[PDB]
């Protein structure tokens, strides 16, 4: 029905849509200031490492300061094939995509790293309250030359 | 308020009963659930150690692989499941958690529990891909397989 409220999940839906196509496309010196997407208090960061403890970086100016780390470590880094899906909640999005780029990490060689992500965004007030990363952490191995532990899968 | 819009609702609605049961088919019920994929329906894992996803393709193999899962998984259990819809009908994705005794040939007896996002595509009403993301490194752990420990340096 065309009522005040469904015109408002709309809208919403629509402010934070653009939001994540914002976050997605930022690249090179924008992304220091891509923290500005995020509530004061809003948290970003890696769900997915080897430790199997997400990385979050909690608040906003937290973020700005890991951007600059991420800058170097990442010099070039772009998102590509970016699929985004509106869900029922207007104020959550899932993105799918790829990612491909320079690895430059101390104590490792510099490489290059391509992986999949899927991205969950969850907002607040129309700025993003957390965002959260999802990856392969065997294929960044790669990218770092370690070593790949692998699975036999016998029977399969 | 259009018959296209109301198509629509309709396959939203009975696809995400059919994701429903999915997420909740356990013990012996395992050995059925491949028929709720198209006969040419694609299952499996897309996050792996050889990053090549393990994909089982077709309907036949779904359930042939099911008797395999079985034995390896033999009381694995979906919990905390969260289902999202999508702009596209056929479209779902599924946030949750997952646990169970992992029985591999070859390695020791564990427990495995793992974080997983899962990728539900539909036609016609049944399943035509659905795609497993989860962090291997938990399952290497679970399996006493050593993981390695990326170092996050100049990281705040
Ligand atoms: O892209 C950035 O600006 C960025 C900013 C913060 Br803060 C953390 C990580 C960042 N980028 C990496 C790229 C490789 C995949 N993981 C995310
Ligand atoms: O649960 C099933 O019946 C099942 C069926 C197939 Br065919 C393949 C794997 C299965 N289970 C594993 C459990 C641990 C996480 N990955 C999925
Ligand atoms: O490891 C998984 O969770 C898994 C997921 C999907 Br889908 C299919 C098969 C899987 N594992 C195989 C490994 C070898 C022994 N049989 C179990």
């Amino acid at each position: 029905e065309n009522t005040s409220e469904n015109r408002a999940q709309v809208a919403a839906r629509q402010h934070n849509r653009k939001i994540v196509e914002q976050y997605m496309h930022t690249r090179g010196e924008a992304r220091l200031k891509r923290h500005l997407l995020f509530t004061e208090d809003g948290v970003g960061g890696l769900w997915t490492t080897d430790s199997g403890q997400p990385i979050a970086i909690r608040g906003r100016e937290k973020l700005g300061e890991h951007a600059v780390w991420s800058l170097q470590c990442f010099p070039d880094w772009v998102w590509t094939d970016i699929q985004i899906f509106e869900t029922q909640d207007p104020n959550w999005f899932w993105v799918e995509c790829r990612g491909e780029g320079a690895i430059v990490f101390p104590g490792y060689p510099r490489g290059q790293y391509r992986n999949h992500f899927l991205h969950s965004f969850r907002f607040e007030n129309g700025l993003i309250k957390e965002q959260r990363e999802f990856m392969n952490p065997c294929e960044q191995f790669r990218s770092l030359g370690i070593e790949v532990p692998e699975v036999r899968r016998d029977g399969l």
